[PDB]
């Protein structure tokens, strides 16, 4: 979408247009779910190091 | 052996006899490396519980 009128008044940090985020929105959730997961995986090691 | 003499004199605790200990040193080494083996094993276990 383009969110603007042609010729309008817009605010600094207003949003003028919009980049379909279906891949994007669907990468990063998809990163934050390994984050998740390797996350855990080493705070776990990081004790059966420790014994 | 039969180290006393038929008929002699014994003090309470004296050897009499001697019963072939080939395996009987064997199979006691053989225990002591099986505990030497387990009890590590138990030792670093109750760590782990422990966490």
């Amino acid at each position: 979408k383009r969110l603007f009128k042609e010729g309008s008044d817009v605010k600094a940090g207003q949003q003028l247009y919009q980049i379909d985020p279906a891949t994007y929105e669907a990468d990063y959730q998809s990163a934050q779910a390994n984050l998740a997961s390797t996350q855990e995986q080493a705070q776990r090691y990081k004790l059966l190091v420790a014994d």
